[PDB]
């Protein structure tokens, strides 16, 4: 019989109605909603967030929800009111102990509630860790309301998964007095998910680009050599790649491009290979692949990676570096080595030399073709296809045919073409043998094992030595987890939180194999200019 105080945006009629639904819900008519009383409703027991909502509503911390709390809670939705409330409510979902800070464990447990078994615990811990590292601007290891609002707008931890190092390597730690970089140390850090300093990275990028800028359009490379295909930001598989193909210190390398873009570790692949390039200028060689441009790195996630880690200057620096990448390689005077393949405008090796390479790749022309041309789908069984034909998979440059390749192999006195532009189940692919040489006219090489984490394909590299072209395959390796497009866990989870709380309240109305090559085709295309 004493009146009840509350602060809500409901009018007196709306409160009476909410009261009806409160009473019904209240079975034992104790005037307080209990955890079990909630978990008596048709669709409410299979909602991961009830547990949370109930506990936030419980302002007094007595375990149950009184009518005030109920009305005040529901009032904090359906608000239309200022955006701070929406944010303020969202924050409380994660902050289990109500102390105003989101703990690692807190963030882990709360996510773990809604994600269930769709993620392994090691994976979930990882994305929690990275989200915090980025979001935490004061160093305490927890997320304030302020830090939170910054991110969404635009003991106490579950170990033992390695936590990414806070220390950024300095110029002294990475470079020795003679100028050369410490691949030893670089690798150690990057594999730990560590980062360099914005200064150290920029130095590596530019110091390597300056070496590239001086190499010719068409390299001359001698056997023995290990030839590699696409890498696509799979840094952890690059480590394996080097283990399999031989140490860079005792072995010659030629990479045929695509270092970045489809994988979440592109910047690491770049820093590392660029570091190696400085260290072994005359024995380690990088070509340019179609993905090494401003146009594709904007479209896919590389630009995005550079912003999340480091700065946009690092991106801009890589773009200028990429411009210096050579287009091709004549290997042991037998093999033309190109990322993509031929051009109708490139008849001789001398044609490759006449090209101005220091620019963003044009949308057509010999440059484009070198980087995008693919072979015919039925290359070697051709029936009315001309040498070069409009490539409908890429949407630019040409498809080349077996006669086209054979023709070029004869005119320039070459044995075969090594390229890498198309994923391959076995990590490579040989094509029809030349009528005279008896050796494959064309070879694709692909060095990214288990591509996009789904193709479940083997990788490969070509080891040419003692007049044998040995194809060494390898399976993939573990790597840390990132949510698509380096999304922080809040941005990711919030929408699910939003949808599930609305469902909850609507209880209010109870009165009255590489087939993945098929899925990915869209992204095999040059983006829309
Ligand atoms: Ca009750
Ligand atoms: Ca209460
Ligand atoms: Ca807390
Ligand atoms: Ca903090």
């Amino acid at each position: 019989s004493y009146p009840l105080e509350m602060c809500s945006h409901f009018d007196a009629d709306e409160i009476k109605r909410l009261g009806k639904r409160f009473k019904k819900l209240d079975l034992d008519n104790s005037g307080s909603l209990s955890v079990e009383e909630f978990m008596s409703l048709p669709e409410l027991q299979q909602n991961p967030l009830v547990q949370r909502v109930i506990d936030i509503f419980d302002t007094d911390g007595n375990g149950e929800v009184d009518f005030k709390e109920f009305i005040e809670g529901v009032s904090q939705f359906s608000v239309k009111g200022d955006k701070e409330q929406k944010l303020r409510f969202a924050f409380r979902i994660y902050d289990m102990d109500k102390d105003g800070y989101i703990s690692n464990g807190e963030l882990f447990q709360v996510l773990k509630m809604m994600v269930g078994n769709n993620l392994k615990d090691t994976q979930l811990q990882q994305i929690v860790d990275k989200t915090i590292i980025n979001a935490d601007k004061d160093g305490d290891g927890r997320i304030s309301f302020e830090e939170f609002c910054a991110v969404v707008g635009g003991d106490r931890v579950v170990k033992a998964v390695p936590f990414p190092p806070s220390h950024r390597l300095t110029a002294k730690e990475v470079f020795d007095n003679d100028g050369k970089p410490r691949v030893d140390i670089l690798k150690a850090h990057l594999m730990k998910e560590g980062r360099l300093e914005e200064s150290v990275a920029l130095r590596i990028i530019t110091e390597g680009a300056s070496i590239l800028r001086q190499e010719k359009n068409l390299l001359d490379i001698d056997a023995p050599v290990t030839v590699c295909g696409d890498i696509h930001g799979q840094f952890f598989d690059l480590m394996k790649l080097f283990e399999v193909g031989g140490s860079p210190a005792n072995t010659r390398y030629l990479f045929l491009g695509d270092y970045v873009d489809r994988g979440y570790f592109s910047i690491e692949c770049v820093l590392y290979l660029w570091a190696l390039k400085i260290l072994y200028p005359k024995t380690l060689f990088l070509l340019r692949g179609n993905h090494e441009c401003r146009h594709l790195t904007e479209y896919f996630t590389f630009k995005q990676e550079c912003k999340i880690k480091y700065s946009e200057r690092v991106y801009d620096a890589c773009m200028d570096a990429f411009d210096c990448l050579p287009l091709a390689a004549l290997m042991n005077q037998q093999f033309l080595c190109v990322h993509g393949g031929l051009s109708p405008e490139i008849n001789t090796l001398d044609d490759i030399r006449k090209l101005d390479r220091f620019k963003e790749p044009p949308a057509y022309g010999p440059m484009c073709d070198i980087l995008w041309s693919d072979p015919l789908e039925d290359f070697g069984n051709e029936k009315t296809q001309e040498h070069f034909t409009h490539n409908t998979v890429r949407g630019c440059s040409y498809f080349y045919s077996y006669p086209a390749v054979c023709d070029f192999l004869q005119h320039n006195n070459l044995l075969s073409i090594l390229r890498a532009h198309e994923a391959q189940d076995a990590g490579y692919r040989m094509y029809r043998k030349s009528q005279t040489t008896g050796f494959p006219s064309l070879i694709t090489i692909f060095s990214a094992p288990n591509y996009l984490d789904v193709y479940n394909n083997k990788a490969a590299v070509l080891k040419y030595e003692n007049n044998v072209m040995n194809i060494r395959q390898f399976n993939c390796s573990p790597h840390p987890y990132w949510l698509p497009n380096f999304m922080d866990v809040f941005t990711w989870s919030l929408p699910f939180v939003g949808e599930k709380v609305t469902e909850m309240l609507v209880n209010v109305l109870n009165i009255c194999f590489e087939e993945a090559k098929g899925l990915d085709r869209i992204n095999e295309r040059m983006p829309p200019r």
